[PDB]
């Protein structure tokens, strides 16, 4: 009976002012943060959930890293993929919040090994079709 558009916010922008903030919180440590995300990649749903999840994950990344954090993302159709990898010792609680919010989006958080040297956290958000009802 009645289709609708869902709110789509670009991700690149949403993480930029979040990176800046972390930079300040950990300049003492010396953390270098890079992101490589195209301007077309976006998120569907409550922009605040995104930033709260990605704040939790990005914060945790900066803590366990040595000095490097790499951010990148890929988009499928009903799924949004965010990759956060660090060079700190790795992964062979905390993200509970990020886990709770990604749950509502039919997604999950996955840990694995990274090339840099540490954890390669992948955040997957679901329910990303851009239409509703
Ligand atoms: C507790 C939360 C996520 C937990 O479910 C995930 C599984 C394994 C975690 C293994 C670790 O060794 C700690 C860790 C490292 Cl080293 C890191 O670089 C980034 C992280 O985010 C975590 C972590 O522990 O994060």
């Amino acid at each position: 009976s009645v289709l609708l558009s869902r709110e789509l916010h670009p991700v690149a922008p949403l993480l930029d002012n979040l990176i800046s903030a972390l930079n300040k919180v950990y300049q003492r440590k010396g953390v270098n943060i890079s992101m490589d995300i195209s301007p077309e990649i976006s998120f569907v749903g409550e922009q605040n959930d995104f930033v709260e999840v990605m704040g939790n994950v990005l914060d945790n990344a900066c803590k366990y890293c040595l000095e490097f954090v790499e951010i990148s993302a890929r988009q499928t159709d009903d799924h949004l993929h965010i990759f956060v990898e660090d060079d700190g010792p790795g992964i062979p609680v905390g993200l509970a919040v990020a886990r709770e919010i990604t749950e509502q989006y039919a997604g999950q958080i996955i840990a694995s090994d990274s090339l840099l040297g540490g954890a390669r956290m992948e955040v997957v958000f679901g329910r990303q079709h851009p239409t509703q009802k």
